[PDB]
């Protein structure tokens, strides 16, 4: 069941990507990057899960 993810074990991180990619991450959270989607985790104690890849 899609079962995937992006590697989040490393921040939060001191820079970002300029390659676009969008992930949706459990909540339906979309973001434009494992960048901001890493961020995310983190700062949901890394509790945030990525459901699938590109736009929801």
């Amino acid at each position: 069941l899609a079962a995937v993810s992006v590697d989040c074990s490393e921040y939060p991180k001191d820079a970002c990507t300029l390659e676009y990619r969008p992930l949706c991450g459990s909540d339906n959270k979309t973001y434009g990057n494992k960048c901001n989607f890493c961020n995310a985790v983190v700062e949901s104690n890394g509790t945030l899960t990525l459901s699938h890849f590109g736009k929801c």
